């Protein structure tokens, strides 16, 4: 039974359980992984408001300095940019990206998108023709079980992950492995079905507008953004668009129980519907930088054409 | 069908015979790169452009008896892997040579049946890529989507005009956006006739999805033989965009004052749908990086082409 979202832990919602899975506000946790720093800002006047905790170690500067300057001053190349790449009304899917030279944290790079009247900024540490190579044997791949498994093989090279499956939705919304690269000693799931409360229905619409999410380490405590609430709204900030995002606690018991230490997955979408998902393992904590994700990203968007295609020829 | 091409003595082409040149057949290539071919088994080079010398530093008949093996030692398995025999012509490998006498040479591969062509040309070595595709996908109708793309591929290009390129149910264009420099005539709601690109040119850029005029007033190389010794037949280059361009299309160029020309196909359910379509007043010669992210254009353009329309119906 579909049923709205819970209040969140920090505003006095319930703990939760296998049975009111479905209602968790995953987008909402207050809080993100600690291999990255978070800031929020008014997207008018560029006042900083949010930070997380974290953020005076990336960034170099004490919370009350970062806080009491607006990004005009603090990202004087970046500002004017972001004023023009991300224009009120824009939807918060579209995402702009830039490298920083920072002083004391080398290259930086910066995801920034708009909810509202909020910009979030997102500063991650950042580092031949694989992709030219790999989009053309995709297109060139004869049939679906083909496509599926070059696919797998393609990312499990770029990535060096353990573990790379294709998993594909039923229309009940339970999910199939199609396919899968993996390393050796690790036993298969191909040919596996789960059920469909494995990804309830929340994230699963989640999954349809923002494409890539991730665990690196799934041990790692969440750090807090301050304050928790958004100043302008006295209301939770909403983090469904940043891959920063503190994952769901059921989630990451449901990981550590199967042995993974890293997880990603990208979505597949056809049609306006969530097809499927590249979804990856590694069995130690592990960071994939912002430009390889990029190449997931980019091979995410291919997969959704060619998915198609090969379906078309099929009837 | 096809009438044999010149250097066959096959009849020259006109306004009464554009549906017959065998564009794909030209026996020459531009002279921005080299091109050699091979055989598939033993790695022999059975033809080259007569230019090779200048972009390979090698002693003309050197090359003519060597082998792939010989001449490119740690590519010759990879291309062997890559480009199995029976797989298709639209498959390409590429890879990047710190060659001794040219600094950087991209290399492009792709098979036709036993033959291997290869292609050559000088290239080099941030987000404005994954900017674009987020920028694409969040365009909230097809108009506002080939805005953004043309005014994407201008900013990535420098090119002087970028346009999209629509075909109507007869093949009839349309050009439906354009971003272009100050001081140029707009194309804008223009329509052209259906012979202007002739139905060979449009199958063979189904299937081939990137093609260019890198000076429109360049004269083409031959290839040295021009038969390939396998068969004793014309070499098919459709595959390669280092191909001469049709002498009618040049023509076609140059009466409109463009210098330099490059388009990318937008492919929607197996067919033709468009094409970003590129001028510059001057001669240029897109290194092979830039074109590699047009290409990538092209398929999220052709994805995005397909949402958009199926939000209208
Ligand atoms: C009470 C709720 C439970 C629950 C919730 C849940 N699951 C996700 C996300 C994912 N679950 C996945 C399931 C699988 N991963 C695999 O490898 C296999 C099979 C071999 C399955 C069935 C996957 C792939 C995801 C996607 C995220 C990822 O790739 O890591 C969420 C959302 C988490 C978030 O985004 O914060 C939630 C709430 N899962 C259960 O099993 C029950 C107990
Ligand atoms: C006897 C036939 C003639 C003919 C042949 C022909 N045309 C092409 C290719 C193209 N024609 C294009 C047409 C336009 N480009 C524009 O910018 C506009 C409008 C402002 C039009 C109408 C285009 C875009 C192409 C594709 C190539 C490119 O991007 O430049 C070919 C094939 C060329 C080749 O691959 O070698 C041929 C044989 N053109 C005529 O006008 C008639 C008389």
């Amino acid at each position: 039974d579909p049923l709205p979202f819970f209040p969140p832990l920090y505003l006095g919602g319930p703990e939760i359980t296998t049975e009111n899975c479905e209602r968790e506000p995953i987008h909402i946790p207050g809080s993100i992984q600690p291999h990255g720093a978070l800031l929020t800002a008014d997207g008018h006047s560029g006042e900083v408001l949010q930070m997380s905790l974290n953020a005076a170690t990336f960034l170099g500067q004490e919370p009350t300095v970062l806080r009491g300057q607006t990004l005009a001053a603090l990202l004087p190349e970046q500002w004017p940019a972001l004023q023009a790449a991300l224009p009120p009304g824009c939807p918060d899917a579209l995402q702009y990206r830039a490298t920083l030279d920072w002083p004391a944290a080398g290259h930086l790079s910066l995801t920034v998108h708009r909810v509202g009247e909020l910009l979030i900024l997102e500063f991650e540490p950042t580092e031949p023709h694989a992709l030219r190579n790999a989009m053309f044997a995709l297109e060139s791949a004869p049939n679906l079980r083909a496509l599926a498994e070059v696919a797998t093989q393609t990312v499990r090279e770029l990535t060096g992950f353990d573990r790379v499956m294709l998993y594909k939705f039923a229309p009940d919304a339970t999910g199939e492995v199609i396919a899968e690269a993996r390393r050796e000693g690790l036993h298969a799931f191909l040919g596996h079905r789960f059920p469909a409360s494995d990804i309830p229905a929340q994230a699963r619409a989640l999954y349809t507008r923002h494409l890539l999410r991730l665990t690196a380490d799934t041990r790692a405590a969440a750090v807090p953004l301050d304050p928790v609430l958004n100043p302008q709204t006295n209301a939770p900030t909403p983090l469904g668009g940043a891959v920063l995002r503190a994952t769901s606690p059921m989630h990451m018991q449901y990981l550590r129980n199967m042995g993974v230490g890293s997880s990603l997955s990208v979505s597949v979408v056809v049609g306006g519907q969530l097809w499927g998902l590249i979804a990856c393992h590694h069995q130690t904590p592990y960071v994939l930088p912002p430009d390889l994700r990029t190449t997931l990203e980019y091979l995410g968007r291919l997969l959704s054409l060619q998915v198609q295609v090969k379906e078309a020829l099929e009837h």
